[PDB]
Formats: C-alpha cells, sequence, structure tokens
C-alpha cells in the first residue's frame, strides 16, 4: 500500500523519486528506487563535514584552526563566507555554514582541508559506502545530467551512512553528537522532508536542489516519545530547467510516516 502511493506520487509528477526510510523501533526499511543513482547535490555536504570530524578525533584542534576567505573564492551561493572577504573562519564555522545556511564556498573549503573530492569519497570508503562518490566543487557537482554517475550514490547507501554518522558507531561520541547539533540547528529544510511530517518532530536535515529540477533532502527524524527514523528523499525531473519540486519530497515523507 506504501508502495502503491509512493508509485502514484512519482507517475503523478512525471519525474524519478527515490525514496529510503529506516525505522529503529523495528529496523524495518521502505525502500523505492532505493539502488538506482541520484545525484547528491548540496546533500553531499553531510559526508564532507563528517570527514573533517573523523580527522578532528586524532589531530588536536583541528575545528578551531583558521582558513583564509578571498573574493575570488566566492562562487554563486555563499551567504556566510561574503560576509568573511580577506579575513579568516575556523572549520568549526564554515562546517556549521556549509550544513545550515548551504553556503559553497563553505564547502569547498572543507572539500579542499581533506584533500579533494577523490579524499571525501576515501572517507566514505571507511565507514562501508561503497556507493557514494565525490568528484567535483561546488557548484559544479549539481549538474545532475541523467546518466551521470558522478557526485552521486544510493538512496539506500546514504540511509544506511547517515544512521552509522549520527546515531552509529562510525565517528566519536562528541564528534556524533556535534553533526547532530549541526544537522538540527538547520534553516534550509522547512519546506521539504519537514513539510510533510508532524510541526512538533525534531528533525536534523541537509537539503539539495539543482540542474534537471534535481530536489533532495536527507534526514534524521526524531520523533518524541518514540525510536528514531532515517529519510532519504531523492527526486529529477526529465527537463533540463525544470523547477524544484519540494512538494514532492513533504509528500514522500507524509506516506512513509504516518
Ligand atoms: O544543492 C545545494 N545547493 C546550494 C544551495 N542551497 O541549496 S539548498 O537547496 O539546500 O538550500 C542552492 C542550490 C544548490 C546550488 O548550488 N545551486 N545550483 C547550482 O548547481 C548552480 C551553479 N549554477 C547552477
Amino acid at each position: 500500500d506504501v508502495q502503491q502511493k509512493l508509485a502514484e506520487l512519482e507517475r503523478q509528477s512525471g519525474g524519478r523519486l527515490g525514496v529510503a526510510l529506516i525505522n529503529t523501533a523495528d529496523n524495518s526499511q521502505i525502500l523505492y528506487r532505493a539502488d538506482e543513482r541520484f545525484a547528491m547535490c548540496s546533500t553531499s555536504k553531510v559526508m564532507a563535514a563528517a570527514a573533517v570530524l573523523k580527522k578532528s578525533e586524532s589531530e588536536p584542534n583541528l575545528l578551531n584552526q583558521r582558513v583564509e576567505i578571498k573574493k575570488s573564492d566566492l562562487v554563486n551561493y555563499n551567504p556566510i563566507a561574503e560576509k568573511h572577504v580577506n579575513g579568516t573562519m575556523s572549520l568549526a564555522e564554515l562546517s556549521a555554514a556549509a550544513l545550515q545556511y548551504s553556503d559553497n564556498v563553505a564547502m569547498n573549503k572543507l572539500i579542499a582541508h581533506v584533500g579533494g573530492p577523490a579524499s571525501v569519497t576515501a572517507f566514505a570508503r571507511q565507514l562501508g559506502d561503497e556507493t557514494f562518490r565525490l568528484d567535483r566543487t561546488e557548484p559544479t557537482l549539481n549538474t545532475a545530467i541523467p546518466g551521470d554517475p558522478r557526485d552521486t550514490t544510493s538512496p539506500r547507501a546514504m540511509a544506511q551512512t547517515l544512521r552509522n554518522l549520527t546515531l552509529g558507531k562510525a565517528l566519536g561520541d562528541s564528534q556524533r553528537a556535534q553533526l547532530v547539533t549541526w544537522m538540527k540547528g538547520n534553516t534550509t529544510g522547512a519546506a521539504s522532508i519537514q513539510a510533510g511530517l508532524p510541526a512538533s518532530w525534531v528533525v536534523g536535515d541537509k537539503t539539495g536542489s539543482g540542474g534537471y529540477g534535481t530536489t533532495n533532502d536527507i534526514a534524521v527524524i526524531w520523533p518524541k516519545d518514540r525510536a528514531p527514523l532515517i529519510l532519504v528523499t531523492y527526486f529529477t525531473q526529465p527537463q533540463p530547467k525544470a523547477e524544484s519540486r519540494r512538494d514532492v519530497l513533504a509528500s514522500a515523507a507524509k506516506i512513509v510516516t504516518d
């Protein structure tokens, strides 16, 4: 029944929908095109920030290390970094900016610190994720051309990895809580997965959008007096200049939580 609802939502939208939900109360999953590749876009910022968190486990004060911001660093979307031109920002400030305001400059500094996009992929292979891959920097990683395997993952792999990072033992206890704290304090996700959930629920999410009307959101949801949920909703359209469809993500969220 839930599978037929998710199918009808896709058919009526004319796009391609990717859903993976993990319920920790019974360890069950709800999957739709869960092994198909979808372009992550901005969502990829969770894996870049976590890579820096894992690095900081063995290097002392890393989130304190400062990084120079120049005007030539700036690209299409940098709401926080553009306030720091010819100043510095710590790796904590950049992590918080990438995750909570979706600053592409912050993400690029996080990518460059660990060694580049292939070095973020290497961090994903360390955790047991063999589908994730990062190839380019922001914003070119958002091109989301159908067929292109660059900067993609599957809904199943991301859901699994998100659980390991935010609830499981993939990072240290302090590092885990920090990511949770960052994702919970996001400002960008009110119209996406959150919109199809009850208002009172605590949510930590990372949104994303790009070419071909690609509309994305990955989330860990903590309902009061319940066990938490992990949800990945990835959507993409056939037309190159298609507008976003966040409402499809909210609708998919509702179908799978009630
Ligand atoms: O996916 C993440 N981002 C960063 C930014 N924030 O996305 S958000 O949707 O999570 O708020 C805006 C959309 C998207 C982005 O950078 N814009 N899209 C592009 O690919 C631009 C580069 N020329 C088109």
